[PDB]
């Protein structure tokens, strides 16, 4: 009596993701009561136990016919231990694998069932058209990251045989242009560093590929401390500026404009303040210009006041199609009274409908036992205990990073947050980020899933 | 209006045998009305037709994952052609293939559905446990053929989604050792050639494989002109060529022993002759020693007079498992009184149930108009006109052997009457031998089966 047990996943019978490359994993037998002689098992591969997996589990697959290395098959048990030496898998992937799941069951002499996901050219084996159920917005920092590391990440949504696999965003954010002056000192210009030049400079390859997989792609566009911004612009400054964001959205094929307030460095005393009837009459020039492309809005602490009530009869809320803040990994509530984790009423944007509004934006830092308790808690209060299940359809992740030494626990939830509630909590359906674990995964800090290439 | 047809395959859906080995064949497209203008098209194949596939036939295939090389895919059709140029496939094998029948459609962008039979390391896929329902026994000439190319010949039962294969033969016949004299003329004693000392000196690799697919395998023992044999044996030579016999079984794991009655070269006239109570005392003591092991017998004209008759109470007809003739290409009937065909009395054993009687033993040999009409003739009239249901149940081949030129027509023939009988008229079954046609196949005239190797 014993269970043939992986080391590396809990799941009883793993799902290995191969994308174009060999996976591996570490199984290992669990005997009930300790060993009272040391024994030696082996492991061996039964490829004739996949009929009698399909016929109870529903599944349809095909026996893995690729090469399957296994090493150290000798399962040694010594006596008092009840837990095996372990042997180790790696699967083989040849380009002659055509792409579907496989099954690979593995005995002793229990069962342990691997299950293979060859992936096809663009996303794994059983990826559906269906679409994500909420806007998933990811930044991507065009420094340190590929714009293209979004079309390598997936959801897992569900069990077998009701499996599937979507994108992980529907919005991609680019970091980024800012707003400076010209050399005359007149008239604010986009400045664009060399990265972010790169990157729209061959949008057919970092743009236009992510949108052929269903995904938005938006310019972010930021500050550069020069006094001039979103929020003091004149009229013949706000022309030139709509005309120029107009221009490098067509120009690049890009979807739409982020708007994200802050780095402005604004003056404190003087004719130039910046206003939140300004930020209006900005944002409706904008929108007049670029039409239906999208206008978001990212509100921090140097954002105007004002924006909770009209300004000369303008909504921002009412023009931009989303909007969230920089208080990251903490969910935002401004419509509470009373909010037991703290007043957010500073983030409230007139005509702004709760599902436009992103109240969690998660960033790549290690937190706190306090600081972890407040993001779960003001997350599952407000959308769960309080009824304000609208702020759950936008969730935005600022800057997908590459996961690094620290950053491992918060690399794991902070862009499963969106689906956690919308899939696993508000429906049945159990969601898994993919390719996460294993070796060349996400979440490997000694590999790049998609590296920059410039 | 056309039909996408092949050159080679009049079936709409041609269903090819790979195994270990590239499988190939050509195509064109028929119109149906000739060719107003010089029109060409190209030919593609199209895997999302597998289901409405599967769906009208009830099967279960899957698209071929294999890589499919067509050349000459442009079809030029002439104006006033009905017929378009012969395009070529090429189905590779590669050891990434798992064992199943997959579906292949190809389309004209009527269209043709290639299924490929991916073989596994011993048996075609949609291999049965299913007893085949007669016995068929083999004659393998160890000078000229492998005995293990009964491992390689399969009958294809049947129609989907009822398909079904089984081996050819139950039984299969080494040749051959000889009896002759000793040094001092006092003792018979068995002889081997070269090649049958290797066939039982190497039986792990030639007898022992057979029998785990399910064959009785055993030795034909014949005379060698040195006027000692089963029929003229005294005492003290006949336990010695028990006991030889006896040894010989065991030594090298066989089955059983065929005593085919020719070419001892008896004396007419002199002290020691052949007599049929001789044989039935020899085959008596034959029984006692190897005990459940197979005796069978092939008679001829040299055999003895007398076995229609008991013996000194012996029936040889008792004794024997099997029994046949040496009267190839036509079937006899001793128990038949006014054969039309001819009569066959002389070839009655007494005791020898007609079940255990070959009443057809086939001989790769081509047939003229008449020889042929006297085959059919006496296999159908016998066992359906006239109601000898019992001579179905053995069915021999005397050496199979290599098709060349000449007996192609005998070649597809000579191993498919027992289950043409047994399959096709008695029951609904359709058989198929296999792998019969296309190249690599038991009927290619420039390749070998499985060839010697010593």
């Amino acid at each position: 009596l014993g269970v043939l047990r992986s080391a590396n996943y809990a799941e009883d019978n793993p799902l290995l993701e191969m994308d174009h490359k060999n996976v591996s994993d570490e199984c290992m037998l669990t005997l009930t009561k300790p060993a009272e002689q040391t024994i030696t098992y082996t492991v061996g591969i039964d490829k004739t136990l996949v009929g009698a997996y399909n016929g109870k589990n529903g599944t349809n697959y095909t026996p893995f016919p690729g090469d399957v290395i296994l090493t150290n098959e000798q399962l040694k048990l010594e006596k008092g231990k009840q837990e095996s030496s372990k042997a180790h898998l790696e699967f083989t992937y040849d380009k002659n694998l055509a792409s579907a799941i496989y099954l690979l069951p593995l005995i002793v002499k229990q069962t342990i069932y691997y299950r293979i996901n060859v992936w096809d050219e663009f996303a794994p084996a059983e990826y559906t058209t269906e679409p994500l159920v909420f806007t998933h917005i990811g930044y991507i920092d065009t420094e340190n990251m590929n714009p293209l590391i979004a079309n390598k990440l997936f959801y897992k949504l569900g069990r077998e045989p009701h499996l599937s696999y979507v994108h992980a965003f529907s919005v991609i954010n680019l970091l980024t242009a800012t707003v400076k002056y010209d050399q005359s000192g007149s008239m604010p210009e986009i400045s664009y560093n060399k990265d972010i030049s790169y990157v729209l400079g061959h949008a057919k390859k970092y743009i236009m590929p992510l949108q052929a997989q269903g995904h938005k792609v938006c310019l972010t566009i930021k500050g550069d401390g020069q006094g001039i911004g979103f929020s003091n612009l004149n009229a013949t400054q706000s022309q030139k500026l709509v005309y120029d964001i107009r221009k490098c959205l067509e120009i690049y094929g890009l979807d739409g404009v982020n708007l994200y307030d802050e780095d402005f460095s604004y003056k404190k005393e003087g004719d130039n303040l910046p206003s939140a009837a300004n930020l209006c009459n900005f944002v409706t020039a904008l929108r007049q210009a670029i039409d239906d492309k999208l206008i978001t809005y990212a509100m921090t602490e140097e954002s105007a006041s004002g924006l909770d009530q009209s300004q000369n009869g303008i909504e921002l809320g009412k023009i931009v199609d989303y909007a969230w803040t920089n208080q990251f990994n903490r969910l935002v509530n401004p419509w509470r009274e009373d909010n037991p984790f703290g007043d957010d009423s500073q983030w409230k944007i007139a005509g702004l409908e709760q599902t436009k509004f992103g109240a969690l934006t998660s960033t790549l830092k290690s937190l706190s036992q306090e600081e972890g308790e407040l993001m779960e808690g003001s997350i599952f209060d407000n959308i769960l205990d309080a009824g304000y299940m609208d702020l759950a359809n936008v969730f935005v992740v600022n800057s997908i990073a590459k996961v690094v030494a620290g950053v491992e626990t918060q690399g794991a939830t902070y862009l499963l947050w969106g689906a956690l509630i919308n899939y696993d909590v508000l429906q049945g359906i159990n969601p898994e980020l993919v390719p996460g674990l294993g070796k060349g995964g996400y979440l490997d800090i000694h590999s790049d899933l998609c590296p920059k290439d410039w």
